[PDB]
């Protein structure tokens, strides 16, 4: 809260970088905190799936979750780093009228990019279906009708159920809907990568996800392939709940934490990460005057 | 599972039991799956991991609401005994009769209350209320929240001394505090001095790069100690692993070098039990 950028600043701030020569890479942050540590580290847009926000809830990924739980740590995110973000929803949770309220959720929190795949849930009472390529129009006619200052990508899991070829007719239908992006999952190979890239005419998303289908290729190598931008999703929640183990285990069986302490962020850093120093100056300014 | 009033008085169980309770601090409902998992009986919710959490500053910024929120996700998950810190009770009598509600719906099992004047002047600082003050929170908590387990938090030490803090500390045991917290006692004499003419089970501050020694929970439980806190230790070990994996991404352009510090999908698929809404989904499927 000391000192930004508005929505569609920073909407125009995310199209730029995806625009740019370079590949745009893009880590998850979980929270706030890893928000910042990203946004330290260098990387100039930031991510939130679905899939880490509901494990940092203690929750699994099968859409419990609310269209305005997600607008909140998307929020957060924002408010802390001021950084392009894009937000994992799903299938906009629900029919059109509410992905139109999810559209303008997110655009109230500030929220660069929005990420919408074609997956039919609810599913009936652990499968992979997808709705009519119609239906996805639909919510992106939506979304650029109701949020047209929102930066849009359409994923599509049509390579594993359907076919290569149903998933490119399904990428630039949803391409001359409204989406900027493609988020193609599960393409198997260097070939596909490429002919997924000339085929379609708009920028691949990389879902560069850890124990997934993908290879771990480098940010570099996705770039060569086709790709200009690329996300590690639930990286983030993936080293935290690690650590959490390892120093619960030290404490729990030794009795004491004192030997995960090179494994810990001092106080200093803490105290640098959270801008203290920037809300001490504030308080003091407005002291001294 | 558990209802409130089965929570606190575990939490009670475990503080007149003889072995020291360990309670961890849990900033999100995932560390606090794994404290679980690991074996411990009772979650902690620090103000100052939560706030750097989401990415604020420990200054009295957070509302109730929000901290009993991350509170509930806690217990929800764990159906665990927690100690939330809630700093002074987020402003006058009033707020924290609210406060004290709250909690009992998040299903709290005890809280904790300080010394601390809040807010601070326009001019780094450290100040209290009075002992009255504060008793008179303690005497709101006790009234409108008898379900709660209370633990009341005195910086008197480093400000006014042992002295005063011995004082207060009786005095909130009086107003209903079940437990005491001696903020930064100087010395092993300090510990026991006070846990001498301080009638009330005893806290201990666990934290890291502080001006407290690297006691183990046995070495504490040898000094009168009943229970021992480690608060803002699972965030601490969070950021120094996002500030790895993710400069060895900007740097590296891939993640491969750090698989060995990361928690495996299987892992992280039994872990929020995925299994059980599973045969959920199915039990309901095939009963019909």
């Amino acid at each position: 809260v000391v000192n930004q950028s508005t929505q569609e600043e920073l909407a125009n701030r995310f199209r730029a970088l995806v625009e740019a020569n370079e590949i745009l890479q893009i880590p998850g942050a979980h929270d706030a905190m890893a928000a910042l540590v990203a946004r330290n580290t260098g990387f100039l847009a930031l991510y939130l799936s679905g899939a880490a926000y509901t494990a940092s809830k203690g929750l699994p990924d099968l859409g419990i979750v609310t269209s305005t739980e997600v607008a909140e740590r998307a929020r957060d995110l924002v408010r802390a780093t001021d950084l392009p973000v894009l937000v994992d929803i799903d299938t906009g949770f629900g029919g059109v009228l509410n992905v139109a309220r999810t559209a303008v959720e997110m655009v109230e929190a500030k929220v660069a990019a929005v990420q919408i795949e074609d997956q039919q849930l609810p599913k009936k009472c652990n499968g992979k279906k997808l709705v009519t390529t119609e239906e996805l129009v639909q919510k992106i006619k939506a979304i650029k009708e109701v949020a047209p200052s929102l930066y849009i990508v359409a994923r599509t899991d049509a390579r594993g159920v359907e076919g290569l070829d149903e998933a490119i007719e399904r990428a630039n239908a949803y391409v001359k809907a409204g989406a900027d992006a493609i988020f193609p999952e599960a393409l198997q190979s260097e070939e596909e990568f490429r002919l997924f890239n000339s085929k379609v005419n708009a920028p691949l998303l990389a879902n560069m996800t850890e124990f997934g289908k993908t290879p771990y290729y480098s940010a570099e190598e996705f770039a060569n392939m086709g790709f200009q931008m690329v996300i590690y999703p639930v990286t983030s929640l993936r080293v935290a709940a690690k650590a959490y183990e390892n120093v619960f285990t030290l404490i729990k069986e030794t009795g004491s934490q004192k030997d995960a302490l090179s494994n810990m962020q001092t106080r200093s850093e803490l105290y640098e990460t959270i801008s203290y120093h920037d809300f001490e100056e504030l308080d003091t300014g407005i002291a001294k005057t």
